[PDB]
């Protein structure tokens, strides 16, 4: 119930939301059908449109008008945005030359530069260049301010997850808005674009910027706008709020445009009909900036122009139907479109089996345009699993395609409406969106590399003097965007110090069931091999210092000629193995006599070692090595690679991947990058939360043993950004690529896996590309502790994702 017979007189776009049944006058009242009876008359005035003209200049104030051209409008804060231009001979903001804003130039009583977020729905990154001729205000923001060539959204690349990620700094799995449509089985409730369940606060987790601000004494404009409030009125409302007295005036504001997404769905991302909505958005930016100029705030406010996601060409004819794969299609519920999520239609159906659904969807058609996954097997870079609102079965849809349950769903929702959609994998080029920052706190005429939208919350907090709530950004990684207000983090403190074991065990103390043909025997070289075991080559193989262990554990540093490792006494294998391969390095084979060689490590007790007999008896599990024997520096150094302390558990199907990486790809990268440093290791994430598992969370061991089975294997591959310098003698910035490969007992993910590894392994690794920060979370390790570089620069490096998309 609403008693809509209250009034909006003096309450138009009030900031505090009043409680039912009392009627409302705020920017969401329309969405709730709760506005007071006189809201349209008083708060949505339209008379005479949005622009002054010469004949209105100095008019007598008429309070029916949408905006004002009368002499008193400036002091009232309600002039049309073109008032000074039409009536006082001033220029539009866009026609003024760019001049660096070295310091805020703010009116008396401003405590801090305000922040205005200008968010555009469906604004694909390439519109900045492709539409630049019809967007002159946006182009001035972009060229005069700080911009990225693009900004990466989160997955799924849908509106609500991405706008709420912008506001929170959180992955969708953590904030809880995991799609535009959702079912929460604990609540037994559904969230939809249409309707009323989406208003309940239990959907919306984390802490959005407006709450963060309010909690710390900073006032916030409301970030949401009911669809029927015209854009011109949204802008005039912001400008009116900016004229409030100092004690009442918000410091942070957002504008939201439904364009160009709305037209992009109908016309495609580059439809000829797209020119007009891009023009109209630019006009709106112009209104804002002209309005700020009238208030003398154009060199005071920080403005962020940001999109939520891009837009791809998608049509009804590019739809895959689950009815063409599954016999039992009426036993499932599908969340359809540009991603798929499947669950049982009835929780009472005990014949529902996800294994059989996954199998019926795997590599069935030669050009199949989606791939099924248990959510825990999705690329870790997506961070899309750890929420009960994410169904166990996920379909990753190829760009340009849709998935649906049955054909009747697509023509009874038989011709086609739409030409554009989004939601795909967030590394897809067409899903990338925009970022521009303009203002005193941003840099002048500065291009920055692409970054992820999860990082902006921290920066917006920095722009407002707020302490961010706990989030998934890496605070400091965007310091290079800012003139001032940088956040200067310290490196985390190492929690566990390593042991440095010497030779403490005799060979005969080991009963590991291992054998090695190594009984093959000099004082020149004897001292020399001892030196290697004490760390004499470590400067070459450990280039950025040893990783810091950020949790409590027992581990040993093991040195060798060709590699260094941090060996866990708890997990019976390395946490990390580091080695450098020069451009000139040669690949060799595993000699015949060493094919099955595993050697006891006399620095590590039998009790903290793996054993070969476990692998013999586990018919499912084999082993591999972290430092690859193929890249040994000499026949004698090769023996080190067969130490039991370099061994890790590997399914034979995974060994195909791993061996190709080690034998072929590492050397290829060293040739292309002028040497690489590699750090490899295991990851255990059995509860798919993106964070390192403790010992008691491990669900699988090598049969009969205490040797835990990794869920994934990582590698971090670092070289010199200036590739004329070798990786091991680099004076300047670094370049990195990394992966987190799922450790799976089949290659069902790769439909072409019966072919030679040269046709499928590298494609797999690109899909599972990762940020160093992703690996940090998953291992509790902190990398790049000892470089010549600034810590902020290193944080940027750690957040880099190598995407393997072209321009
Ligand atoms: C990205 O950044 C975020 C934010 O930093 C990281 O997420 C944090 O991760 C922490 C560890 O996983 C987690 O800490 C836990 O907090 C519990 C209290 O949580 C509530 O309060 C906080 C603070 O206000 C609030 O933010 C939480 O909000 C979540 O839950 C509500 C639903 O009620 C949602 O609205 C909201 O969207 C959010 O959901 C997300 O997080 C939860 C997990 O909290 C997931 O289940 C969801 O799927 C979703 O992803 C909460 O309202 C606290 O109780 C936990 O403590 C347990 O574990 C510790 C281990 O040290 C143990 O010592 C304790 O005993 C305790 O265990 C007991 O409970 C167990 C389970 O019932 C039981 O098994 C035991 O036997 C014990 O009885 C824990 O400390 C923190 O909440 C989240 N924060 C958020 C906002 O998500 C995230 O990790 C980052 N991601 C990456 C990849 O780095
Ligand atoms: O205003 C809207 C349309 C809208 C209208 C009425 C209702 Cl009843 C609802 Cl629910 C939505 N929307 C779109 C969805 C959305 N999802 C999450 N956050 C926001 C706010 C926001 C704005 C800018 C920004 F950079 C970050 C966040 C937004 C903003
Ligand atoms: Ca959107
Ligand atoms: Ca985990
Ligand atoms: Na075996
Ligand atoms: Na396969
Ligand atoms: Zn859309």
């Amino acid at each position: 119930w609403t008693a809509t017979s209250g009034s909006c007189k003096g309450r138009c776009f009030e900031l505090q939301e009043v409680g039912p049944p009392d009627c409302r006058c705020d920017n969401l009242c329309k969405s709730y059908s709760s506005c007071c009876h006189d809201f349209d008359e008083l708060c949505l005035k339209t008379a005479r449109g949005w622009e002054c003209t010469k004949d209105r200049c100095g008019e007598v104030r008429n309070e029916e008008n949408a905006c004002h051209c009368s002499e008193d409008c400036l002091s009232r804060g309600d002039c049309c945005t073109n008032y000074q231009v039409v009536c006082k001979g001033e220029s539009h903001w866009v026609d003024d030359d760019c001049e660096e804003i070295k310091v805020p130039e703010c009116p008396a009583g401003f405590v801090r530069p305000p922040l205005i977020i200008f968010s555009v729905d469906g604004f694909r990154a390439s519109y900045m260049k492709k539409g630049s001729k019809v967007m002159p205000n946006i182009e001035k923001l972009r060229s005069c301010g700080t911009h990225a060539p693009y900004m990466r959204p989160v997955y799924p690349t849908k509106t609500f997850p991405n706008l709420y990620t912008l506001a929170t700094g959180l992955y969708p799995e953590s904030h809880g808005i995991v799609g535009n449509s959702m079912y929460d089985p604990v609540f037994d409730a559904s969230f939809h674009l249409r309707g009323r369940e989406k208003f309940n606060h239990r959907w919306w987790g984390g802490q959005p910027l407006w709450i963060t601000a309010t909690k710390q004494g900073v006032r916030a404009g409301t970030f949401f706008w009911s669809v029927s409030i015209p854009h011109e009125r949204r802008i005039l409302t912001i400008l009116q709020w900016l004229s409030l007295p100092d004690n009442e005036r918000p410091s942070v504001y957002a504008f939201y445009s439904e364009q160009p997404d709305f037209s992009g769905h109908k016309y495609g991302p580059f439809g000829p009909e797209m020119t007009n909505p891009l023009r109209e958005i630019d006009k709106t930016v112009g209104q804002l900036m002209d309005g700020l100029k009238q208030l003398r705030l154009h060199r005071c406010v920080n403005v962020i122009f940001v999109g939520d996601h891009g837009m791809e060409d998608v049509t009804c004819d590019r739809t895959e139907f689950l009815s063409n794969y599954l016999t039992n299609v009426d036993d499932i519920t599908l969340v359809p479109g540009t991603l798929g999520r499947i669950r049982a239609k009835s929780i009472n159906n005990s014949k529902y089996d996800p294994k059989t659904i996954i199998a019926a969807l795997t590599c069935k058609k030669p050009d199949q345009h989606f791939k099924p996954y248990m959510k825990q097997h999705l690329p870790k870079r997506l961070h899309y699993a750890n929420n009960r609102r994410i169904e166990d079965i996920h379909l990753l849809v190829d760009r340009r395609w849709h998935v649906a349950r049955k054909p009747l769903d697509v023509y009874k929702k038989g011709k086609c409406f739409f030409q554009g959609d989004h939601g795909f994998d967030n590394k897809v080029n067409s899903m990338q969106t925009v970022f521009v920052g303009y203002g005193p706190t941003f840099k002048y005429r500065t291009k920055v590399p692409p970054f992820e939208n999860i990082e902006l919350y921290n920066v917006m907090c920095d722009l407002l003097g707020l302490k961010p709530a706990p989030n998934n950004g890496t605070h400091g990684s965007l310091n290079h965007l800012l003139r001032t207000n940088t956040f200067r983090p310290t490196m985390p403190d190492e929690v566990s110090r390593p042991n440095y074991p010497g030779i403490m065990y005799l060979q005969s103390e080991f009963d590991l069931g291992c054998t090695c043909d190594d009984k093959v025997e000099n004082k020149l070289e004897e001292l020399n091999k001892r030196l290697h075991t004490k760390g004499s080559t470590k400067e070459r193989h450990l280039l950025y210092g040893r990783p810091a262990v950020l949790y409590r554990t027992s581990y040993d540093i093991l040195y060798h000629t060709d590699f260094e490792s941090g060996y866990s006494e708890i997990f019976l294998m390395p946490l990390w193995t580091s080695y450098t391969i020069s451009k000139q390095a040669e690949v060799s084979s595993i000699p015949e006599h060493l094919t099955n060689c595993v050697r006891p490590d006399v620095r590590v007790s039998p009790g903290f070692s793996q054993n070969c007999l476990a692998y013999k008896n586990d018919k499912q599990m084999s082993y591999g090595f972290l430092f690859p024997p193929y890249l040994s520096s000499s026949p004698e150094a090769k023996y080190d690679a067969f130490l039991v302390t370099n061994m890790v558990p590997m399914y034979p199907a995974f060994k195909r991947v791993w061996a190709y990486f080690q034998r072929v790809l590492v050397k290829k990268y060293a040739s292309e990058r002028n040497g690489v440093n590699v750090i490899s290791g295991p990851i255990f994430d059995y509860n798919y939360d993106g964070l390192r598992d403790t010992e008691d969370e491990i669900k699988q061991y090598v049969e009969g043993s205490s040797i835990p089975v990794p869920t994934h294997y990582y590698s971090i591959i670092t070289s010199c950004l200036d590739f004329t310098q070798p990786a091991d003698k680099c004076d300047g910035p670094l370049s990195v690529s990394s992966f987190i490969l799922p450790h799976r007992p089949d290659n069902d993910e790769s439909c072409n896996s019966s072919e030679d590894e040269s046709k499928w392994v590298e494609e797999l690794m690109k899909m599972h590309t990762a940020r160093v920060r992703d690996i940090e979370h998953l291992t509790g390790l902190d990398f790049y502790r000892k470089t010549s570089r600034s810590y902020s620069e290193i944080l940027t490096l750690k957040t880099y994702l190598h995407t393997y998309e072209s321009e």
